[PDB]
């Protein structure tokens, strides 16, 4: 039960928390764009 299914779900929840990694490490480029001299 847990190893297999709640495995799958928690290792999706890897992917989403990877995505929010990627997006925040864009946000911290955006702040490059928007910064200091
Ligand atoms: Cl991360």
């Amino acid at each position: 039960t847990w190893e297999a299914w709640d495995x799958a779900i928690a290792e999706y929840a890897x992917r989403i928390e990877x995505l929010i990694x990627a997006a925040q490490e864009q946000q911290e480029k955006n702040e490059x764009a928007l910064x200091e001299l």
